[PDB]
């Protein structure tokens, strides 16, 4: 699986604006609203990506929700600006995090080990 | 939790400075000790190790594949490996790392990051 298809939650047009560097990589990005309506149905994702830098909270409950639903199961990493860092706990259920100025191989390398 | 941890460094130079700068600038109190084995059998507690693998990705990881043995204790003590921006692409499962970081990560995610993995 050299590219992997990747949901971005985000209240913004596209990913360039939250990782940046996700436009140099071979994965394919697409983006819906952090909203449990707005994930519906997207359709295969292999890895969540939950921009979480500027309404934590948010965040932080749309991810409890997601992981738990017992039925889910699909890896999620936040991104959080330097910043939040701080808020980040286990509660959040994230498999692991991102800060938005993260270049392309720590992107890749996360990405890669979480889905492995 | 408790605010200080203890941490323990394995790698080949003098001081932790050198591999994790933003360490300098936490509460957290380290230890050096050389990336053997024998490492381990030093008296004192430790939260967390830090496997030094900027210089020899191949000595890291045989040396971290060891330590952690087949999975697993959940008793174990965790290991980030502090890893390069070439050689990231060698990183992978078989390490059996529990979370990873570039020297030139700054102190509040370097914390972030040593809290996460002793949960």
């Amino acid at each position: 699986h050299m590219s992997l298809d990747l949901l971005v939650m985000t209240a913004e047009a596209d990913a360039t604006a939250v990782l940046p560097a996700l436009d140099l990589l071979p994965h394919t990005v697409r983006v819906r609203a952090p909203e449990v309506t707005a994930l519906l149905d997207a359709g295969h994702r292999d890895v969540i990506l939950l921009d979480a830098r500027s309404d934590l909270a948010s965040a932080k409950s749309l991810c409890r929700m997601l992981k738990g639903t017992g039925e889910a199961a699909t890896p999620i990493i936040a991104v959080v600006g330097e910043g939040g860092l701080v808020a980040v706990s286990a509660e959040w259920r994230t498999d692991d995090i991102l800060l938005p100025t993260a270049g392309p191989a720590e992107v890749d390398a996360r990405l890669r080990m979480v889905t492995t």
